[PDB]
């Protein structure tokens, strides 16, 4: 029969580092 | 037949904290 | 049968901002 799509893929990569903090 | 690939996976986790801000 | 797993998901959000710089 027609093949259904497979399961959801792996979780994506971690996001990039955050911005620098406020100036001291 | 074999179906297509599944959906794109879930979003990755947030990135790590950014660096300390500019020295005061 | 069902297809293979999908591709990897998108990139996570940006991290939290850093600490305030040293006084």
């Amino acid at each position: 029969p027609p093949g259904p799509p497979g399961p959801p893929g792996p979780r994506g990569p971690p996001g990039p580092p955050g911005p620098p903090g406020p100036p001291g």
